[PDB]
């Protein structure tokens, strides 16, 4: 079905999702000298002191940590947002060179990685209802650069070994995300979709204009999972970002002057 190969990869994904080429679809060109400094922007409360994560998913497209969104206990609220928003899991997408791998480009620059820490809508009641509304998710991206290690990302990375391969699964409790913060909450927003099919238009995009360091050993072990399962070739996992698309008609608004 769908991938990032050459055969399958973003350009194949609006035969089966047309939406593919729709009016708010994500990642985007964010242009830091056409973004406008927009003062009615509250700041952004990331409340994770109660975060409960569950497990560590390979879903052969990328890994997820996901979390217990039974109750509000990680929450993302402020910004730009109304309400309130339940974190149910964080995932990445990767180069396999240290140039390329972000989704969202900052004046067309491609960072290494870039975290997606995934939060629903409460008024919604369930994800998947939440993903049918336009402000059913808000998605926190927050961009990866390869320099120090970033000691609350190595749990996760000393964990993929157990889940090299799609379909496999991996306990991850007790996991604190509030560790792969940037310093700094500054961040750009604009209306968006989900970057992977079924590619809805449902997310408010919050990305922030901090990056955060890794070393360079770290990102090379995401570069050892595998898209396949188990008994099948042997394909890295790399490069599972999609280009960035057409803004049309929105703005990027900046929550920094
Ligand atoms: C306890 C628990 C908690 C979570 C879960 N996981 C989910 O529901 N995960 C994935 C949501 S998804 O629709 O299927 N796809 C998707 C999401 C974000 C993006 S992106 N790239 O725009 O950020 C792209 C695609 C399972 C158990
Ligand atoms: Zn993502």
């Amino acid at each position: 079905h769908w991938g990032y190969g050459k055969h399958n990869g973003p350009e194949h994904w609006h035969k089966d999702f047309p939406i593919a080429k729709g009016e708010r679809q994500s990642p985007v060109d964010i242009d830091t000298h056409t973004a406008k400094y927009d003062p009615s922007l509250k700041p952004l409360s990331v409340s994770y002191d109660q975060a409960t994560s569950l497990r560590i998913l390979n879903n052969g497209h990328a890994f997820n940590v996901e979390f217990d969104d039974s109750q509000d206990k990680a929450v993302l609220k402020g910004g730009p947002l109304d309400g309130t928003y339940r974190l149910i899991q964080f995932h990445f997408h990767w180069g396999s060179l240290d140039g390329q791998g972000s989704e969202h480009t900052v004046d067309k620059k491609k960072y290494a990685a870039e975290l997606h820490l995934v939060h629903w809508n409460t008024k919604y009641g369930d994800f998947g209802k939440a993903v049918q509304q336009p402000d059913g998710l808000a998605v926190l991206g927050i961009f990866l650069k390869v320099g120090s290690a970033k000691p609350g990302l190595q749990k996760v990375v000393d964990v993929l070994d157990s889940i090299k391969t799609k379909g496999k699964s991996a306990d991850f409790t007790n996991f604190d995300p509030r560790g792969l913060l940037p310093e700094s909450l500054d961040y750009w927003t604009y209306p968006g979709s989900l970057t992977t099919p079924p590619l809805l238009e449902c997310v408010t995009w919050i990305v922030l204009k901090e990056p955060i360091s890794v070393s360079s050993e770290q990102v090379l072990k995401f570069r050892k999972l595998n898209f396949n399962g188990e008994g099948e070739p042997e394909e890295l996992m790399v490069d599972n970002w999609r280009p960035a698309q057409p803004l049309k008609n929105r703005q990027i608004k900046a929550s920094f002057k």
